[PDB]
């Protein structure tokens, strides 16, 4: 396999389905990437994550640099060996924590004491042995004034160039990993354009839409996606960072997005929320106490083949670890099944009908 | 398979190895039974528990009657269907909580508000669909004066008769399940004898040694086992309740015990203690932070085939669920491997040498 190749096999409107080939495996797109902070997809063994259909998982610079440490993970053989996942890994750069968290910021980077800069972030991702490296950016807070959004975005573009140069200066990283740039600009079309232009001028293997799912709501997110994704190079993958609920994903795919990551299936699962084709349910609710049906009626996952809502209701109410294990496996499988249905419907030219059918039932 | 059959295949001294055949499967003895309070072996799927080699698991009247409720579990199909374990299940009767916990006691039973009595305990075990039912007893506290130990023991024997009669009066239970009586008497030989005599006069399918592992220490426990186990019928299984550390198990087998249950491999695992043939280790200790070896060098479990001490060290320190999953799988597998080595060494007539070798290395 090559270091990186994206090929588009079918289109419907702005939607695309295809594959990313990398040394450690193939990624079917549109793709959902389960996430983790501490070198684990919470409550799942890697083999379980792979069984749900995930092709790639996501890790993060900020948390792994604190614990167990990037240098430590490299001494131990890298992240793949450490956690036992041998397929591609994408790592975020720390740029969302630049917003979400404790800091002193400057053009050099951000101090948290721990420092992150374009160079340090790319170095940490190298030490982890990430397959897809994210540029170090600033997720602009929402709302932002145009002036502030512009200043933030411009800094991110300078950081994007520094990220590219750091990555290219490390031959092993440049020969075996991919680098994605991240578009900023808040909700403003001209800033989004300026950012896309800067990023394509630098040149990346893939392009993320950053700065969304930060409180603007779905309607505004979709409005921004409407003009922002066509600004990105068509022939490279488009990654929407931190999205989202099943209906967010469907709409985003309709607007040209190829890749997604979100804590929702994992986190929500441990809190008792199960995704179903009839919408989400909270398994802790008393109405499930004697319900022998599986979480979802059509789901193919191992949890729905064997255990009832009633049992899982009990496990979550009792604070049992197996409750979190089962809910998480189901929700990740659900998400993977959603992505499969999306890929199949685009390849068959019936995605708009699927999106319609999906929404009528889910809502 | 019959309702219940115990056959002894080999002996060495007081030690025995054999099988218990029941409708839901065969149990190899000496046996270790993983336990749970809430219709789960904590942090493990049933299939994982079975893969470690367990033939039978233990549940408990007291906790399941509180949550999710015995009647509820029966409405849902019984414990086996509910939790997804189709092999035998032994249930304790609530008698240890009579000691360990909130109560008003009388000859009728104990109020906790929830009531337990011989009749109610046996009924709950029926509703759960337990394969091996424990008589409802009182675990005498330690230390106890001879007078108090006797009074307690006598009440337990009256409760044992009531337990037998309740069990026999329910034809489905009597035809498909087994009933074990529990010997009391504290540390006093004459009371232990009186109790064994009472229990054999009633007649049970198996006999438990109750009232130990309640703070007397190993030396005293062994001294009591020395005279107490030969008081029990030789041709029925001998179950030591709530024991124990690997060396407790080896010594108890040397004194004629066939069956064991303990929270240690599960609980200790979630707290960071791993069992190894070189003794227990606390994986949280900094000395393991960069240790690429598995938990144990010889263990056959899936965790030792794939992950390092370093990774599991990280998981436990980070409070990750997968840390508890991995530690628990390993410790239960370890315990099952110990039992296999014990069974093999008795069947080959080299158990005393194994016990010796085991202790030299473990300590
Ligand atoms: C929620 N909406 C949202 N997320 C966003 C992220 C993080 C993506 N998820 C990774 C992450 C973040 C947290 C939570 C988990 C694990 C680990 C820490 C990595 C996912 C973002 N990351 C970067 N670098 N830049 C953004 O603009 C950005 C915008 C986001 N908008
Ligand atoms: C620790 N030493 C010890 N245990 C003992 C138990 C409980 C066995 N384990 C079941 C149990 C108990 C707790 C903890 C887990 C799950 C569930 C609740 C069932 C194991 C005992 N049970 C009964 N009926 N009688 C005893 O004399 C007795 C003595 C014990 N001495
Ligand atoms: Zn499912
Ligand atoms: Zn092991």
């Amino acid at each position: 396999r090559p270091r990186f190749s994206f090929s588009i096999a079918a289109r419907e409107g702005k939607a695309r389905t295809g594959t990313i080939e990398m040394k450690r495996g193939v990624i079917r797109t549109p793709a959902f990437m389960p996430v983790g902070t501490a070198a684990t997809v919470k409550a799942l063994k890697p083999e379980t994550v792979r069984a749900t259909g995930a092709d790639i998982i996501l890790g993060n610079t900020y948390h792994l640099m604190l614990r167990p440490g990037a240098e430590r993970i490299a001494k131990l053989g890298g992240l793949h060996s450490f956690m036992g996942w041998d397929r591609p890994i994408l790592t975020d750069s720390g740029g969302y924590q630049v917003m979400s968290l404790l800091t002193k910021q400057s053009e050099e980077g951000v101090t948290f004491r721990h420092m992150l800069s374009p160079e340090r972030s790319i170095e940490i991702q190298h030490l982890l042995g990430s397959d897809i490296v994210m540029a170090f950016d600033e997720c602009t807070p929402y709302p932002a004034t145009p002036s502030r959004a512009a200043s933030s975005m411009e800094r991110s573009m300078r950081w994007a160039k520094r990220s590219r140069d750091a990555f290219d200066s490390r031959k092993e990283q440049a020969e075996n990993a991919a680098l994605f740039g991240i578009q900023q600009g808040s909700v403003f079309e001209n800033l989004r354009q300026q950012s896309a232009d800067a990023l394509a001028e630098i040149g990346f293997d893939g392009y993320a839409v950053g700065g969304l799912a930060v409180g603007e709501g779905q309607d505004e997110m979709f409005r921004v996606l409407d003009f922002s994704v066509p600004m990105l190079p068509d022939d490279k993958p488009h990654y929407l960072m931190g999205v989202g609920k099943p209906d967010d994903i469907v709409g985003a795919v309709e607007r040209g997005i190829d890749m997604f990551d979100c804590v929702l299936p994992t986190r929500s699962g441990r809190n008792g929320q199960a995704f179903t084709w009839d919408g989400p349910i909270n398994i802790r609710n008393a109405r499930f106490s004697e319900d022998l049906k599986p979480l979802d009626s059509e789901c193919h996952c191992a949890v729905c083949q064997k255990w009832s809502r009633a049992y899982i209701h009990h496990l979550i109410r009792a604070g049992e670890i197996l409750g979190a294990m089962l809910m998480t496996e189901h929700n990740i499988a659900f998400y993977q099944q959603l992505m499969q249905k999306i890929r199949d419907s685009i390849s068959e030219g019936r995605f708009s009908q699927f999106a319609q059918d999906f929404r009528a039932r889910y809502f």
